[PDB]
């Protein structure tokens, strides 16, 4: 029986997979479509969504003469349309493209690019991390007549004259720029294109062709060849405008457009949690076929294609509230359009209740290939506003139309309540092919930061910066947090980089420094350049500052754990607290206590610089600094390292009183000539670069070298300690610390270790007492070991200090070695009394800004994304005549 | 318990249905699609599916010099390649089209509206019965180089040069013309718009969004632009030539082309029993994304592409035995596709059994947006003839490819065995979309006739003749019955009409008499005019010879059937057998017998006539005819008309060897004046034309008049007739016939009838004993009434008689009457001696070809379909320069 009861349970179970399986197909076949993104490029100097829905709900009429520029024959009849302010310009170099090549390229095909991108950032996309993957792109386009025939091109731009021109490119080029991977394809169906192209692209998401789609349409006018063919037979408004449905229709208005739409199954838009705009839900497109003539519609195919895209978007006609109507102002059009949506939306209303009715063609024009996704657009934006805008240059309503179903004529409201709401969208076209697609909207959701940025170009960068802070400004309810996360996952890190650190307030000085030009307290600002192999230097005597990290402490908790884990290391080894000194600020004069402690807080500080996603390659450590090193290797435990520097320096105070030590500003030869005069008084204690040295030993002996250089300009730092290490002092010494250091545990390690004892880079196993007594006796040798990483191929230097000692020497050395202006960069951590957070963001900002990659995100905890303006296109004109 | 007993018995039931519904879903969702006809214009004359193969097959190359006639500047270096023979032609009439909208229209749009038509036809439809159906329009259109520019063209033809150049309307067009109601849209996707189209095809039948679909694309190069840009950029072979893989290859060669398939569901195909040529059982389309450059293609795509392919399809790579390469003889590009292909489908595969590659390309040359329709042309047809035809020009393999999958370079052949073969088919676009399908072989399938056909002018005809001619001479294996069925119900009747009767021998003679302009027996030839009022034609003697329904009695049905039904209806009245009578060949010498027979043969011929859909509007009788179109009418039942003909005739005995009759070619005044001189003797029994007339009367007298005439040269005809009816002498008749005529029950009638009688069209609920007394003894006057139906707009008079002798007469009449030529046709039944079924058909061959609505069908019963012939398009050249 019992096997007869589990078996059921898998009986059960297959049954089960088999019904949520079907739905499963059935869902997906049908699924709603989020639009997640948009972008475009309309009259009326409209280049963003905000733009278009100021321009439209303000009731801007677009109609105008045609630009001068385009080298056009002049004309008796000025010609009047909706024309593109700067259809010609292109910023080609952010594409790859030589400036050959974009003069050669349909306007076209360059705008489509430029939107692209600004959709997928829109999005929430940064466009280079969908390089190779599977996006599709559909683009609506009718009509292309830039170039000259390749018959009577410049020479010049011969290769470029096709590719440059060919329809099919639009979609392909927008594909391999952006690496995109899904299929790739223009579609041309006249007006309609646009619709053809986002229902092409509804079908490849639900199938699964791909994840991701791009849909949309162009058309720019770079010939007066539709002005001459239009004059030629009838339907060209003499106004140039479109007065949709009114008395006074004329004739349509030319004009000339673009406009994309990131798509996305609405399932996987809600997972990732991308923002959704709006759902398109059904969509459908037919052909009035035998009508009275090729260019005449057919108000029986306009039902007909109304009902399959309802019944495809699973809407009933009733539900929707507003439609997005061709209206394109003809005398024969506007009439048979009304009466097909008479006879479709109105025929299930009350009078009580209309159907309301407008077109975007009475503020923009006739917009061609892209009217359609124009329309998609108002009607987002619409159910994004809560309203129905003016439609412009209605007269009475028209006298040839028998009129449930009402036009906008003074701008109405259209508020979220019970039902969602839903609009439709038409466009019918020339060639007969209709299409109507179903809109609904969206369903329902829900200390200081670094603000990390970049530009292709100086110029660039700067523009990010102002057009952040304006965002900023207008906008008090976005997150700080949230802006520097997305800006920091969520954008493209170009070559000009800067970081702006703070809270608010200081978050836009920053910017708007950043923007002009200047440079405000804690900004980070540089060349970004890849780099391979980073080396943490750890330094000795000289980082120490009575402060150190009170504020990190409190405003790091990688920082202080870290720490707490060397207090509990030390505790046997040391009598005092590390906490209370560091929380107290209290006096750092005694060896004993300052060596341990600078060993904590720079192996604490490694801690933070490894959770920002920041691993050193090598290490090389400076007599103390060779403790951290060896631990943040890898080649000790933190107990033994602890157990070391308490010992080292415990023992050390033996030499208390018996010499100082000092830097002076020349070369080892210099040094050792000019020393050797007190046979064997003062020794070189380490050679830090090619005109940077230590000198220890009696002082008087010292004094007499620190005086006789002052006096002939010679930079002669003494540093404030009572003993002489590295030294023959240090014999007196050798007993004891081989005695209780015995008893330590070194093991080669993960990270390369280069030896200033030594001088060799070397395995870390080495490092046993009698390594440890040669640390503290035999000279340094840092110079020795930053020439052998720059010879080895390291470019990223990061002094992990409190503060920087070695960096200046570093660099010194780096231009005696390294191909003078090419790579290598050197960086610290901290700085004296520039502690805390704060300052931690920004060595981590100039890391960064040289082309260090940082991991940004712990510095956002939670932090969902947030819309933020787009990239600023560095744009030149393009335009070749005819 | 057995509770859980019971429920492992339902689980397992609505397992087995849930899992029936979700396997429909998912088939339905992803059927095969079948290839159930295809139409063509390729370089080397190819116009046709067979001549593409016969091309193919026989090793041609089609590469030549460019033709001189496109008006293109000579050049120093001449052109070679893949060349439309004639691009310029079409037949712009048969679409309706302007000669002044067919010059501006790109030659594409032409050329698919033409290929269109044809595949149809192949396909087995008439295309006429297309219109308002939900036929879909796919096609592959790249580069659109045909007018000059709005701003240069004629103003002659000015208004035609936007809608002539649309990519969009190569699609629409064709639904305009062809009144498809599908989405119609046209595709960019450079060399593979081809695959893209079939590929947006297959899904959207898959979608439901159409029952059918034309997929196919098109490139004519009108300018040499194309020349120019690859002349510039390296890449043309100097030869023209693609070789593909060979060692020689110097790059590809330009060539032009155009192909379209009738896609359907492959179970819709089956169930509407239709030829299924191939099946496309997958595709896919991918982009190559970040490649090398714009152009250059990447093999990892070409990879991703056929496993996407492959996988929709539900087939191994190891299943498909053939790929049409792209190959397109480029020194970078060949190399790629073979390595893509090796490690797709030549992974699995041992060495013994390699895939086999090729290229069309070879023949044609490289046919751009179209090829790869070209291409799945080569692999439809060579699953077909189960042939591999051989690459061209493979010098040796090429030393650039790493070489399972090897390139066929002497005909191979391919043989129906245990598995399905397949073949896949790749074309790669320049922009980087790339595309695969893949190609399955089609599944498991299992007297004398008339003629008819139609071309919309003379020379179509006769051309249409010629090619049945040919074809049914070549092709043997094809039914005459079949062969008639499919023109009867396939093909579009247009206006220049033929009809052929005849057993084949006879056929194939009278088939190609009408092509050459000539005549034969059992053939008529036309001009179509819509026709309103067929109006039946029933005469008395004369019409009668002593066959008389032999032959038809045994090849008729419905004519047998009706002799039978009178044979029930006269056996009270008559004492004779019917089919004894017309059987036995039995002589017809007396009157009560001859009048009863010629009602039923007359009435039986009538039904014959409705059984092929022509109804008469009106009718006519003269004499005893009246009787017969009384009953035609519906005035009469069969049992009263059958007692009235039979006591009528019974009655008339009563005047044998008293008198006679003869028609006598004169008009009624002419003799009137001759005869009067006989005061009384003789009387004008009936005017049946303006030279035609009846005389009856005392013989004697009669035999004066008779002499009088062949003395003076007179049409004087003796009818074979003992009495004189129509005169004096009936009035010994009167009583007898209105006693025993008493109880006849005639009403109003469905049809008109105009009286002979009366002299008007009249309610025939009149038609008592006193009208048919008055149709004996009065003046016949059939003139007046043909000329009545003339003036009341009858323009098709059947002659429903055994043999034609009123004929004549009313053709002139109607000369007299009737707008001299506008249209009236005069047709008749049977013939003396040439009773049978084939003389039937040949009657309802003279009224078909001259408009009458004839319905066929009942000639071919159990007769399907066969392949026939496309329309011989009548074309002119059109072609604007630059
Ligand atoms: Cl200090």
């Amino acid at each position: 029986e019992e096997k007869l009861r589990r078996y059921l349970k898998r009986t059960v179970t297959e049954l089960d997979s088999v019904t949520a399986r079907l739905r499963e197909v059935e869902h997906r076949a049908g699924e709603p479509i989020a639009i997640v993104g948009m972008a475009c490029r309309f009259p009326g100097d409209v280049d963003s969504p905000e733009s278009f829905w100021e321009f439209v709900s303000g009731g801007g009429d677009a109609i105008a003469e045609a630009p001068a520029d385009r080298g056009w024959e002049p004309d008796p009849d000025a010609r009047l349309g909706g024309m593109l302010a700067a259809a010609g310009d292109f910023d080609a170099g952010f594409f790859g493209i030589s400036p050959r090549e974009a003069l050669a390229m349909d306007p076209q095909q360059r705008i489509m690019l430029e939107i692209s991108w600004e959709a997928l950032e829109r999005a929430g996309h940064d466009p280079v991390s969908l390089r190779g993957s599977a996006t599709g792109v559909f683009t609506g386009v009718g009509t292309v007549d830039y170039g000259p025939r390749p018959d009577e091109a410049p020479d010049e731009v011969l290769g470029y004259v096709g590719t440059g021109t060919a329809s099919s490119v639009a979609s392909g080029r927008v594909a391999y720029c952006l690496g995109l991977e899904g299929p790739a394809m223009t579609v041309d169906t006249a007006c309609s294109s646009g619709l053809t192209a986002l229902h092409l692209a509804m079908e490849s998401l639900r199938r699964d062709e791909c994840g991701l789609a791009l849909a949309g349409g162009v058309t720019v006018m770079s010939s007066p060849g539709a002005f001459t063919e239009f004059r030629s037979q009838g339907g060209l408004a003499a106004d140039g405008r479109c007065k949709p449905f009114s008395k006074a229709a004329d004739g349509f208005g030319l004009a000339e457009g673009a406009g994309v739409l990131v798509l996305q199954r609405l399932s996987a838009a809600r997972r990732e949690g991308r923002p959704v705009l709006a759902v398109l839900r059904g969509s459908a497109v037919n052909q009035d076929g035998a009508s009275n003539g090729l260019t005449a519609p057919s108000g029986p195919a306009q039902q007909r294609v109304i009902r399959r895209a309802l019944e495809n978007a699973g809407v009933r006609a009733g539900d929707v509230d507003y439609v997005e109507a061709h209206g394109t102002g003809t005398r024969l059009g506007d009439p048979i359009e009304v009466h097909a949506l008479l006879s479709t939306y109105g025929a299930e209303r009350d009078p009580d209740d209309p159907l309301w009715i407008g077109s975007v063609k009475s503020n923009i024009g006739h917009t061609q290939a892209a009217a359609g996704v124009a329309g998609v657009m108002k009607a987002v934006l619409a159910l994004r506003h809560g309203e129905m805008p003016r439609t412009l240059h209605f007269d009475e309503p028209s006298p040839q139309i028998e009129w449930a179903v009402s036009v906008v004529s003074q701008a109405r409201s259209w508020p979220a309540g019970e039902r969602p709401r839903r609009a439709g969208v038409s466009s019918f076209g020339i060639s007969g092919t209709n299409a109507h697609v179903i809109v609904e909207e969206a369903p329902e959701a829900d200390g200081p930061v670094p603000l990390v940025l970049s530009g292709r170009d100086e110029q660039a960068m700067r523009a990010q910066a102002g057009r952040l802070a304006d965002h900023l400004a207008r906008e008090p309810r976005n997150s700080l947090r949230d802006t520097g996360f997305t800006l920091a996952t969520r954008r493209s890190a170009w070559e000009h980089r800067a970081v702006v650190v703070g809270d608010r307030d200081e978050a836009l000085a920053g910017l708007r420094a950043v923007a002009d030009g200047r440079i405000a307290d804690r900004t980070a600002t540089g060349q970004a350049r890849t780099r391979r192999g980073v080396a943490m230097v750890f330094p000795g005597q000289g980082a120490q500052w009575q402060g150190m990290a009170r504020d990190l402490l409190r405003e790091s908790q990688v920082f202080a754990d870290s720490i707490r884990d060397c207090e509990r290391a030390l505790a046997p080894h040391v009598d005092w607290s590390l906490t209370d000194l560091l929380s107290g600020a209290r006096p750092l004069d005694r060896v004993d206590v300052v060596q341990p402690a600078l060993f904590a807080v720079m192996v604490s500080l490694a801690a933070l610089w490894r959770s920002h996603g920041v691993e050193p390659a090598a290490v090389v450590g400076h007599s103390q600094g060779e403790i951290a090193a060896a631990h943040v290797a890898g080649a000790l435990t933190l107990e033994d390292a602890a157990k070391l520097v308490a010992v080292r320096s415990r023992v050390l105070r033996r030499l208390g009183g018996q010499g100082g030590m000092a830097s002076f500003g020349l070369g080892t030869e210099q040094a050792a000539e000019r020393i050797g005069r007190f046979a064997g008084a003062l020794s070189i204690a380490s050679v830090n670069g090619p005109r940077s040295v230590v000198v220890a030993g009696e002082s008087g002996p010292l004094d007499e070298l620190i005086a006789e250089c002052e006096a002939e300009a010679h930079k002669a730092r003494r540093i404030p300690v009572d003993y002489a290490s590295h030294s023959p002092q240090v014999e007196s010494l050798r007993e004891e610390l081989l005695t209780e250091l015995a008893g330590i545990s070194p093991v080669s390690a993960d990270v390369a270790l280069y030896s200033t004892t030594t001088g060799q880079p070397i395995d870390t196993a080495t490092m046993d007492t009698a390594y440890w007594y040669a640390n503290l006796r035999e000279q340094v040798r840092f110079q020795d070991a930053t020439r052998q990483l720059a010879e080895a191929g390291f470019d990223a230097f990061v002094e992990v200090s409190p503060h920087p000692v070695l960096t200046v020497g570093i660099e010194a050395t780096l231009d005696s070695a390294l191909p003078a202006d090419a790579g290598a960069c050197v960086v610290g951590t901290l700085r004296r009394d520039r502690g805390g957070l704060a300052d931690f963001h920004t060595a981590l900002g100039e890391a960064y800004a040289q082309g260090v990659e940082v991991d940004w995100s712990p510095a956002f905890a939670d932090a969902r994304p947030v819309e933020l303006p787009v990239y600023p296109f560095q744009r030149q004109r393009y335009w070749l005549p005819i």
